[PDB]
């Protein structure tokens, strides 16, 4: 499954993830690929948002309904 995320300074990134991998996974994947400024900020700094919904690091994407190319939300928290 692809999901594009929209980073804290707006550049999309696309992931390869499976339906039930955790948000923490895909937090992980999107590190890898953000540049180094980005290498200041902790993850429990960083949110995922798709939907409306604040994602919680321990559930799914399939837990959130989150199908093939969503997009979701790296915001501040």
């Amino acid at each position: 499954m692809q999901i594009f995320v929209k980073t804290l300074t707006g550049k999309t990134i696309t992931l390869e993830v499976e339906p039930s991998d955790t948000i923490e996974n895909v937090k992980a994947k999107i590190q890898d690929k953000e540049g180094r400024w980005a290498l200041a900020i902790p993850p429990d700094q960083q949110r995922l948002i798709f939907a409306g919904k604040q994602l919680e690091d321990g559930r799914t994407l399939s837990d959130y309904n989150i199908q093939k190319e969503s997009t979701l939300h790296l915001v501040l928290r």
